[PDB]
């Protein structure tokens, strides 16, 4: 999808906490993809961080209330596209 604007959401919205595909209030919930098989719910799959970024989890927000449907969806494949070429820069 729009990996653009999935930065531009990630970047203006995530990195508050996920800078460089980190996790700043719990280190090791990560956005690598090994961190993602492991910890977050469904697996590494790009429907798993949809949900997750829609309906929250713990200290994480739900985006559902501030992001458009199509921003959560650009988001979440710029996220994938990240973890699977491991390209986070911390
Ligand atoms: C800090 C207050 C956060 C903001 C802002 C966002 N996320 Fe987050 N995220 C945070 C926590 C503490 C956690 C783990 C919560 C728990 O109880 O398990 C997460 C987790 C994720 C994950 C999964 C990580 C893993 O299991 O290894 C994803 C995929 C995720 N967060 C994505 C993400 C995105 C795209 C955000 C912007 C829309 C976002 N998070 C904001 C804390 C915070």
């Amino acid at each position: 999808a729009d990996l653009a604007l999935g930065a531009q959401v990630f970047n203006g919205n995530c990195a508050a906490c996920h800078m460089g595909g980190r996790n700043s209030v719990m280190p090791e919930k990560t956005l690598d993809k090994a961190a993602l098989e492991q910890y977050l719910d469904g697996g590494f799959k790009v429907e798993s961080i949809i949900y997750q970024v829609e309906n929250g989890k713990g200290a994480m927000p739900a985006w559902a209330d501030r992001l458009s449907e199509e921003e959560i969806q650009a988001v979440a494949e710029y996220v994938f596209k990240q973890a699977t070429d491991a390209a986070w820069k911390y």
